[PDB]
């Protein structure tokens, strides 16, 4: 009765999780090789998109499947270090995704506005410095705040859930929703937007048929960072709301648009459909 509900819900939630963490796999690591062995697909560009799909990556082996765990068993069952390694992960993914779009748009104006200063100002060994960069800094402001309890809050539930081995509720004072929120994502957020928008205005500003696949490839490029901000722009905002008001939206919707997050990490593969030789590797791989 309760027993049979619980069974067939375990079982169609099981299949869905299994669904979703392929997808995301499977299409972060066709991007990857696709990449990695087509040399018309290595450009400088691409290798900061290699970038954003091992954090989707990430998330589809870590991320979720310790998620789909919590969301089935309806319990955490891997111990409180696990959980807070877990938490880390997911913060980590998030913001080294964010740094990266903001670092394409960055590379994509300096390209449009001076081809010849990017021409002799960039190569390989500078994009992976800078991919690294992004990585460190990532690493940085999410792993150290959450292994220091910088994020703990004192509520008697909280602590409740800090206690108990099977909560693995991410739960924080209000200090760390603002901060951490700002640092990991509205800046990056600001700054991608300002930047993809004069982007915009350059190509505007802009051998036809050349000029015309790059128009298509820049367009790509937008949607992957307006798709971005679609998936996780309703979570942090949000975020900011539960500090001030915890009744203005109800909680089934913040856990909502959380698991709209994680479902961006499947979605840059197929977009990249849009382009022939992604399309043409993918089919040549998939063989
Ligand atoms: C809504 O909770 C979940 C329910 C079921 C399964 C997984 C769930 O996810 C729990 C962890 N999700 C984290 C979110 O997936 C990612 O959240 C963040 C990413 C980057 C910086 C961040 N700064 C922050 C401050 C407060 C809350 C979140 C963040 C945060
Ligand atoms: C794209 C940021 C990456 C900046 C690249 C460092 C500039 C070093 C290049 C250099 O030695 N000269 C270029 C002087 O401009 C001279
Ligand atoms: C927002 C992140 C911005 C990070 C920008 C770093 C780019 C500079 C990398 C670089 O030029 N190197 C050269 C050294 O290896 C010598
Ligand atoms: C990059 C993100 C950096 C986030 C740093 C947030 C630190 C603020 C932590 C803090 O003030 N407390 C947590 C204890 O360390 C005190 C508690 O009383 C809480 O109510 C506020
Ligand atoms: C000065 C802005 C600093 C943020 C102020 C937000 C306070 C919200 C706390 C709250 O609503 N209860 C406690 C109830
Ligand atoms: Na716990």
């Amino acid at each position: 009765g309760a027993e049979l509900l619980s069974q067939q819900w375990e079982a169609g939630m099981s299949l869905l999780m299994a669904l979703v963490v392929l997808l995301i796999v499977a299409g972060n690591v066709l991007v990857i090789a696709a990449i990695g062995s087509t040399q018309r697909l290595q450009t400088l560009t691409n290798l900061f998109i290699t970038s954003l799909a091992c954090a989707d990556l990430v998330v589809g082996l870590l991320v979720v499947p310790f998620g789909a765990t919590l969301v089935v068993r309806g319990t955490w069952l891997w111990g409180s270090f696990l959980c807070e390694l877990w938490t880390s992960l997911d913060v980590l993914c998030v913001t080294a995704s964010i740094e990266t779009l903001c670092v394409i748009a960055i590379d994509r104006y300096l390209a449009i506005t001076s081809p010849f200063r990017y021409q002799s100002l960039m190569t390989r060994a500078r994009a992976k410095v800078i991919i690294c960069t992004v990585w460190a800094i990532s690493a940085l402001v999410s792993f150290l705040p959450i292994m220091m309890h910088w994020w703990r809050d004192e509520d008697p539930q909280a602590l409740k859930c800090y206690q108990d081995p099977g909560c693995c509720d991410f739960v924080t004072n209000r200090a760390y929703a603002i901060a951490s929120s700002i640092i990991s994502f509205y800046i990056p957020l600001l700054i991608m937007i300002f930047v993809a928008l004069r982007v915009y205005r350059e190509a505007k500003e802009q051998s036809r048929v050349m000029l015309m696949r790059e128009h298509k490839a820049l367009k790509t490029l937008g949607i992957i960072m307006g798709v971005f901000t679609l998936c996780w722009l309703p979570f942090f905002l949000v975020n900011i709301v539960n500090v001030f008001n915890r009744d203005l939206v109800p909680d089934w919707l913040f856990v909502a648009f959380n698991w709209l997050g994680y479902a961006n990490s499947a979605m840059n593969p197929i977009i990249y459909c849009r382009s022939p030789d992604f399309r043409k590797a993918f089919k040549r791989l998939l063989a």
